C-alpha cells in the first residue's frame, strides 16, 4: 500500500512542478 502511496504522490508532486 506504500507503493499505491508513492503513486499518487508522485502525481501530486508532478502536478504542482507541471
Amino acid at each position: 500500500d506504500w507503493l499505491k502511496a508513492f503513486y499518487d504522490k508522485v502525481a501530486e508532486k508532478l502536478k504542482e512542478a507541471f
